[PDB]
C-alpha cells in the first residue's frame, strides 16, 4: 500500500511548516490522516511491509491491529469535535467537561493499544502504523499539559501527565529506530534482489517511520514554547535504474549485495546540493546501442565551495558528452532504462545488456535532456508532499546525487545508476526567523575541521550527525539572518555526551561560552535518552548577513565522546531571561539557611560562599528584576550578618592588625591589606616571604576562652588566592600544623566571552601531586573541659619562613562546628589529660630551676636592690648565671617565639637582671669597650684580628695570628689600686699574653694556656691580678706566642677602699 507513503509525506510537510499548539493542529491530524483513512487502508499499511519481508501478520494480531485504529479514528475524530467546541466556547462547563472526559478515553485507549502494534515476532511489519498511533499519543498529552488547566485538569495532574509525555517521545522513538535497525538486518544480503528488497525497506521506513519519529521532541512543550521547524537531512535512494525482473531473468547478471551497497551509497558527509552533472555516452556496437557510460558529479556546500567526484564508469566518447549544470533543484526524472537481448545460436543463450538509453531531468523552470526521456518516473517511489500544485511546486525530494554500478561476464553487460534524494525541509540555506525555533542541523555546515567525523544517525534525529574523541573545532557553518542585524539571539544544542565538556560559538568573536553536562555513561549506547538540550546561551548579536558560525569544544578547564545533533536559535526577547536568572539566584540564596524559615545560616555554609552567592544577586537586571533583586539582596545581607554573629574571630576583615597588645590580630609589618581584588570582595591580607627564618613573617589571633564551649569540635576555614610556605597552626592542648601550597589560577587567558576586568580595572564580578590545589582550605581543633582560670583559649596562627614564600588570604572564620561524640570525645579527653600532666611536671622542675637561677643572679649583686656588682662578680660569673637562667622552659610558644608561654614572666625577671649587671659591668669597667660588644672601637691593633659572637649574649676578640696585637692607653689614678681581670681561652699550643705596664717599667700580666672561621669554645679561664700605678696613664696589650688566642673580655676596676 504505497498510499502510506503519500499519507506519510502529506503529514511530515504539515508537521515541518504547522508544529502549533490548539484547534489547527488537531483539524490537520484529522485532515491529513484520521479522517480518511478506513479498514482498506490500514490493510494497506501492513501489506506494504509485509510484502518486503515476506510474511504475514499472523490473524489474530493482524485483525486485532485494524480493529483498534479503528477504535482510535472513532475516538480522536470525537476528541476533536469536543475540542473544538471548547475553544470556541472555553468556559462553558460543559464543554470543559467534555473535552476531559474525551481526552481520558482517548488517553486510556492509546495506553492499552500501543502494545498492539508491537505484538513480539511482527513490530516490523506494524512499524508505521505504531509510528501513527505513537504520533497522535504525543499529540493529545501535549494538548493535555497545554489546556488542562483551563480545562480544569488539577496542576498534580498536568505535571504527571508532562513526566509521562517526555518518557514516551524517548520509549515511542527509540522504539521506531530499534526497530527499523532490526527489520534490516533480518534481511538476506547476497544477491540484487536482496538488494533491491533491503533498500526498499530502508526508504519505506524512513518514509512512513523514521521522518515521522524525528518530530517526536517538538512535542515537549516546556523545550518549544514557540513553533519549531524542523528538517530532516537524509539521503534516500530510489531504485537502480536497471531492467530487471526476476521472475524471468538471472540474478547472476546483476551486482551483488555488496557491490550495490558499497558502490551505490554515500559514507556520512556534510549536507550537499548537485550543482553539476556531466554524462558520457558508451555504446555496444552490436544493434548500435547507446547507453550512460559514465558521470562526474559537482555538488555545493551552504556557505561554502565545489566539491568534485572522481568519473563513475567510464569516460566514454561514443557520444559528445552532455554538461548539465541545473541552477534549480531538480524535482522528477524520466528515465529509460532497457533491457536487449543479442540472439546467440543454439544452444547459447541471449547476450543480455542492460543500461540507461535516456533520461529527462526536469527543474521548475527547465528541462535537461540526456538523449531521451523515459516512462519510469521518480514521482512513483517519492511523489509530492502536496497534490494541490503541479509537482513542479509541490515535490518531496529533490536530485542530490548519482552513483554507477556494473557487472560484465558471459554474456551479458549490466550497467546501471542510482539517484540520491534530500527532502524539500532540508532548506538550500541556513536561514534565521525571528518568529520560530530554528533547528539547524550541523550537518548543514560547509566544513569540517580536522578530527571531526560525521557518523550515521541513530535513527531519531532525521540524519547524520558530527562526533568528537577529544577537545577541538567541529564544524563552520553560515546562516542567513531574517531580520536587522542588531536583534539579539540565542541559541542552545542538542547533544550526546560521555563527558562533561564546554563548548564555543564564534561569529563575524566569541560570542558563546557554554558547560555540555554528561549525558551518558562510557560505553552506553546512543538511545533517545542520552541526547540532552543545553539551556538557551546568554543573548548575543550576528556581526553581519549572512555571518559564519564556528563551533569549537574546549577542555572544562580527553574522557569518552561528545556528539552534537543540532543548533537550536531563538529570539532573545521571545524568552523570560531575567526572570531566569532571578529563579536560579533564588535557589542559590535559598540553600544558604538551614529552613525556609531562613533563620539560620547552615554550618557547612562558608563565608567565602556567601560572598560569591551576593555576585549572583548584584548582577540581576535593574531593568526588570528591581523589586525583586532588592528583596534577594537583603537576604544575602542577612545571610552575611549571621555569617558574622557565628565568627569568633575578632577584627575579621583586618582593619585594626597591631591595634591592640593582647587582643585582636598581631601581626608583622610588611603585611599589607588591599580593599579587594578579582577573588576577594572583602579586605584581604599578602603575607610575604622574610629575608631570616628566626624572623618570620606571621599573623596570629588568640581566641579567648570565654567564646568556647566544652567538648566541642571547632573550624578555622579561609580562602587562599595562592600560597608558597604558607604554615597555618591551631594550638590548644598540642599543636596542629600544615604547611599549604597553593598555585595561582587563570583569569585573563580562559578565552572570554565577557570581560573579567571591567571599567577603572574594577572586577567584574558577573564574569564565570602534593599540591594543595584547592583553594579552599578548613583546619579543625577540639575543645574539652573549659576553665577561665587557665584560659587556655586557642591560637591561630600564620606563619612564613622562607625567602620566597608568600600567602594572599581572606574570608576567614573560626566557628563552632559540632559536639564530640565517640572517639573524638574519648580522644580529646586523653589530650587534656596528658596536657595536665606535663603543666604539672613543669611547674615542679621550674620551682628547681627558678630556683636555681634566682640564687646564681643575686650572687651577682651586692644586695637585692640590684643597683651594684659585687667586686669579684666577673664577666664569666655574668654569663654562667645567664645560662642557668635559659634553662626555664616554656618562655616563649617553639611555633612562634613571639608570643608569651607560661613562664614569661619569671624568665623575663630573671633575664632583665642579667642585662642590669652587664650594664653595670660596662660602667665599671675603666678600660673602653672592654668586654668587645663595641667590636674593635677604642682599641688599637695591628696584624689581623676579628670580633665574634657567641651566644647568649657575648661578643669575643679572636687573635689567630701572633704577629697581631691589640692594645688600649687607659688613664688612671696614680696611688690607687686596680684590679686587673681577664677571662679567655687559649686554642692550640703557646700562650696568650695581656700585659699592663707604664712609661716606664711596673709591667704585669696574664697568662693563658690551653694545658691544664673558628669554632668557639664551651669554657674560659678567668685570671686577675692587683695593680698599683705611679702615674696616670697605663698601657694594656693582648697577644700570644702561637695558635689562637681567644678573649672574651678585659676588666681594670678601681678598689674603692
Ligand atoms: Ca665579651
Ligand atoms: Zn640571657
Amino acid at each position: 500500500g504505497n498510499s502510506s507513503i503519500d499519507i506519510s509525506l502529506s503529514l511530515v510537510q504539515f508537521l515541518v511548516s504547522n508544529f502549533v499548539p490548539g484547534g489547527g493542529f488537531l483539524v490537520g491530524l484529522i485532515d491529513f490522516v484520521w479522517g480518511i483513512v478506513g479498514p482498506s487502508q490500514w490493510d494497506a499499511f501492513l501489506v506494504q511491509i509485509e510484502q518486503l519481508i515476506n510474511e504475514r501478520i499472523a490473524e489474530f494480531a493482524r485483525n486485532a491491529a485494524i480493529a483498534n485504529l479503528e477504535g482510535l479514528g472513532n475516538n480522536f475524530n470525537i476528541y476533536v469535535e469536543a475540542f473544538k467546541e471548547w475553544e470556541e466556547d472555553p468556559n462553558n462547563p460543559a464543554t470543559r467537561t467534555r473535552v476531559i472526559d474525551r481526552f481520558r478515553i482517548l488517553d486510556g485507549l492509546l495506553e492499552r493499544d500501543i502494545p498492539s502494534f508491537r505484538i513480539s515476532g511482527f513490530e516490523v511489519p506494524l512499524l508505521s502504523v505504531y509510528a501513527q498511533a505513537a504520533n497522535l499519543h504525543l499529540a493529545i498529552l501535549r494538548d493535555s499539559v497545554i489546556f488542562g488547566e483551563r480545562w480544569g485538569l488539577t496542576t498534580i495532574n498536568v505535571n504527571e501527565n508532562y513526566n509521562r509525555l517526555i518518557r514516551h517521545i524517548d520509549e515511542y522513538a527509540d522504539h521506531c529506530a530499534n526497530t527499523y535497525n532490526r527489520g534490516l538486518n533480518n534481511l538476506p544480503k547476497s544477491t540484487y534482489q536482496d538488494w533491491i528488497t533491503y533498500n526498499r525497506l530502508r526508504r519505506d521506513l524512513t518514509l512512513t517511520v523514521l521522518d515521522i519519529a524525528a518530530f517526536f521532541p517538538n512535542y515537549d512543550n516546556r523545550r518549544y514554547p514557540i513553533q519549531p521547524v524542523g528538517q530532516l537531512t537524509r539521503e534516500v535512494y530510489t531504485d537502480p535504474l536497471i531492467n530487471f525482473n526476476p521472475q524471468l531473468q538471472s540474478v547472476a547478471q546483476l551486482p551483488t549485495f555488496n557491490v550495490m551497497e558499497s558502490s551505490a551509497i554515500r559514507n556520512p558527509h556534510l549536507f550537499d546540493i548537485l550543482n553539476n552533472l556531466t554524462i558520457f555516452t558508451d555504446w555496444f556496437s552490436v544493434g548500435r546501442n547507446f547507453y550512460w557510460g559514465g558521470h562526474r558529479v559537482i555538488s555545493s556546500l551552504i556557505g561554502g565551495g565545489n566539491i568534485t567526484s572522481p568519473i563513475y564508469g567510464r569516460e566514454a566518447n561514443q557520444e559528445p558528452p552532455r554538461s548539465f549544470t541545473f541552477n534549480g533543484p531538480v524535482f522528477r526524472t524520466l528515465s529509460n532504462p532497457t533491457l536487449r537481448l543479442l540472439q546467440q545460436p543454439w544452444p547459447a543463450p541471449p547476450f543480455n545488456l542492460r543500461g540507461v538509453e535516456g533520461v529527462e531531468f526536469s527543474t521548475p523552470t527547465n528541462s535537461f535532456t540526456y538523449r531521451g526521456r523515459g516512462t519510469v518516473d521518480s514521482l512513483t517511489e517519492l511523489p509530492p508532499e502536496d497534490n494541490s500544485v503541479p509537482p513542479r511546486e509541490g515535490y518531496s525530494h529533490r536530485l542530490c546525487h548519482a552513483t554507477f554500478v556494473q557487472r560484465s561476464g558471459t554474456p551479458f553487460l549490466t550497467t546501471g545508476v542510482v539517484f540520491s534524494w534530500t527532502h524539500r525541509s532540508a532548506t538550500l540555506t541556513n536561514t534565521i526567523d525571528p518568529e520560530r525555533i530554528n533547528q539547524i542541523p550541523l550537518v548543514k555546515g560547509f566544513r569540517v575541521w580536522g578530527g571531526t567525523s560525521v557518523i550515521t544517525g541513530p535513527g531519531f534525529t532525521g540524519g547524520d550527525i558530527l562526533r568528537r574523541n577529544t577537545f577541538g573545532d567541529f564544524v563552520s557553518l553560515q546562516v542567513n539572518i531574517n531580520s536587522p542585524i542588531t536583534q539579539r539571539y540565542r541559541l542552545r544544542f542538542r547533544y550526546a555526551s560521555s563527558r562533561d565538556a564546554r563548548v564555543i560559538v564564534l561569529t563575524g568573536q566569541v560570542s558563546v561560552n557554554m558547560p555540555l553536562q554528561k549525558t551518558m555513561e562510557i560505553g552506553e549506547n546512543l538511545t533517545s535518552r542520552t541526547f540532552r538540550y543545553t539551556d538557551f546561551s546568554n543573548p548575543f548579536s550576528f556581526r553581519a548577513n549572512p555571518d559564519i558560525i564556528g563551533i569549537s569544544e574546549q577542555p572544562l578547564f580527553s574522557s569518552g565522546e561528545l556528539y552534537i545533533d543540532k543548533i537550536e536559535i531563538i529570539l532573545a526577547d521571545a524568552t523570560f531571561e531575567a526572570e531566569s536568572d532571578l529563579e536560579r539566584a533564588q535557589k542559590a540564596v535559598n540553600a544558604l539557611f538551614t529552613s525556609s524559615n531562613q533563620i539560620g545560616l547552615k554550618t557547612d555554609v562558608t563565608d567565602y560562599h556567601i560572598d560569591q552567592v551576593s555576585n549572583l544577586v548584584d548582577c540581576l537586571s535593574d531593568e526588570f528584576c528591581l523589586d525583586e533583586k532588592r528583596e534577594l539582596s537583603e537576604k544575602v545581607k542577612h545571610a552575611k550578618r549571621l555569617s558574622d554573629e557565628r565568627n569568633l574571630l575578632q577584627d575579621p576583615n583586618f582593619r585594626g592588625i597591631n591595634r591592640q597588645p593582647d587582643r585582636g590580630w598581631r601581626g608583622s609589618t610588611d603585611i599589607t591589606i588591599q580593599g579587594g581584588d578579582d577573588v576577594f570582595k572583602e579586605n584581604y591580607v599578602t603575607l610575604p616571604g622574610t629575608v631570616d627564618e628566626c624572623y618570620p613573617t606571621y599573623l596570629y589571633q588568640k581566641i579567648d576562652e570565654s567564646k568556647l564551649k566544652a567538648y566541642t569540635r571547632y573550624e578555622l576555614r579561609g580562602y587562599i588566592e595562592d600560597s608558597q610556605d604558607l604554615e597555618i597552626y591551631l594550638i590548644r592542648y598540642n599543636a596542629k600544623h600544615e604547611i599549604v601550597n597553593v598555585p595561582g589560577t587563570g583569569s585573563l587567558w580562559p578565552l572570554s566571552a565577557q570581560s573579567p576586568i571591567g571599567k577603572c580595572g574594577e572586577p567584574n564580578r558577573c564574569a564565570p601531586k602534593c599540591a594543595h590545589h584547592s583553594h579552599h582550605f578548613t583546619l579543625d581543633i577540639d575543645v574539652g573541659c573549659t576553665d577561665l582560670n587557665e584560659d587556655l583559649g586557642v591560637w591561630v596562627i600564620f606563619k612564613i619562613k622562607t625567602q620566597d614564600g608568600h600567602a594572599r588570604l581572606g574570608n576567614l572564620e573560626f566557628l563552632e562546628e559540632k559536639p564530640l561524640l565517640g572517639e573524638a570525645l574519648a580522644r580529646v579527653k586523653r589530650a587534656e589529660k596528658k596536657w595536665r600532666d606535663k603543666r604539672e611536671k613543669l611547674q615542679l622542675e621550674t620551682n628547681i630551676v627558678y630556683k636555681e637561677a634566682k640564687e646564681s643572679v643575686d650572687a651577682l649583686f651586692v644586695n637585692s636592690q640590684y643597683d651594684r656588682l659585687q667586686v669579684d662578680t666577673n664577666i664569666a660569673m655574668i654569663h654562667a648565671a645567664d645560662k642557668r637562667v635559659h634553662r626555664i622552659r616554656e618562655a616563649y610558644l617553639p611555633e612562634l617565639s613571639v608570643i608569651p608561654g607560661v613562664n614569661a614572666a619569671i624568665f623575663e625577671e630573671l633575664e632583665g637582671r642579667i642585662f642590669t649587671a652587664y650594664s653595670l659591668y660596662d660602667a665599671r669597667n675603666v678600660i673602653k669597650n672592654g668586654d668587645f660588644n663595641n667590636g674593635l672601637l677604642c682599641w688599637n691593633v695591628k696584624g689581623h684580628v676579628d670580633v665574634e659572637e657567641q651566644n647568649n649574649h657575648r661578643s669575643v676578640l679572636v687573635i689567630p695570628e701572633w704577629e697581631a696585637e691589640v692594645s688600649q692607653e687607659v688613664r688612671v689614678c696614680p696611688g690607687r689600686g686596680y684590679i686587673l681581670r681577664v677571662t679567655a681561652y687559649k686554642e692550640g699550643y703557646g700562650e696568650g699574653c695581656v700585659t699592663i705596664h707604664e712609661i716606664e717599667d711596673n709591667t704585669d700580666e696574664l697568662k693563658f694556656s690551653n694545658c691544664v672561621y673558628t669554632p668557639l669554645p664551651a669554657g674560659y679561664v678567668t685570671k686577675d691580678l692587683e695593680y698599683f700605678p705611679e702615674t696616670d696613664k697605663v698601657w694594656i696589650e693582648i697577644g700570644e706566642t702561637e695558635g689562637t688566642f681567644i678573649v672574651d673580655s678585659v676588666e681594670l676596676l678601681l678598689m674603692e677602699e
